[PDB]
């Protein structure tokens, strides 16, 4: 059983590690040789927030949109988005703004967004300083975390954080809504 089913979509440039974040979170698995994502995939994991069972339904799709535009169907019903860039590849961070516009175009206007700087294990190749991404996240009302799907750092935390924020929002909406029914 679960108390909540939260659809959370992974978005971000191809190669940033979205599928490995998914595999790490849902299966504790990581693949150095993962290929670009076929179509759309989702995987689930349930976590407890405030003693409630939150079932995360995490969606994943290839980041490259040149030939294949992500439709609103991908974003539809999503209450969270993990907007992932690769800390070692500045272009993926530069594209965060385009991903934010994609969210505006395709997703619920109140979608919870977490900026995720993935591949923190590549600190020797870091192209995006943490405080820069933080400042950007703060400016854009995004939560922010750096992860490494490879070494697992902050992967649990990233998902738990976004899911908790979503939980906080919908649990409060439920209380309000119940009152409307009363
Ligand atoms: N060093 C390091 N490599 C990572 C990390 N996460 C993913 N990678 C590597 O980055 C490459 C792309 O990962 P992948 O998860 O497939 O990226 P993606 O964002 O899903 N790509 P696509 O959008 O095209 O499906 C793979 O070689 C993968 O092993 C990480 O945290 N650290
Ligand atoms: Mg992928
Ligand atoms: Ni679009
Ligand atoms: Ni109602």
């Amino acid at each position: 059983m679960y108390d909540y089913l939260f659809k959370v979509v992974l978005i971000g440039d191809s190669g940033v590690g979205k599928s490995n974040l998914l595999s790490r979170f849902t299966r504790n698995e990581f693949n150095l040789e993962s290929k670009s994502t076929i179509g759309v995939e989702f995987a689930t994991r349930s976590i407890q927030v405030d003693g409630k069972t939150i079932k995360a339904q995490i969606w994943d799709t290839a980041g490259q949109e040149r030939y294949r535009r992500i439709t609103s169907a991908y974003y539809r019903g999503a209450v969270g988005a993990l907007l992932v860039y690769d800390i070692a590849k500045h272009l993926t961070y530069e594209n965060v703004e385009r991903w934010l516009k994609e969210l505006r175009d395709h997703a619920d206007s109140n979608i919870v967004i977490m900026l995720v700087g993935n591949k923190s294990d590549l600190r020797h190749l870091r192209a995006v300083p943490t405080d820069e991404a933080r400042a950007f996240a703060e400016k854009n009302n995004l939560s922010f975390i750096e992860t490494s799907a490879l070494d697992s750092t902050n992967v649990e935390e990233a998902f738990k954080n976004i899911l908790t924020e979503i939980y906080r929002i919908v649990s409060q909406k439920q209380i309000a809504d119940r009152a409307a029914h009363d």
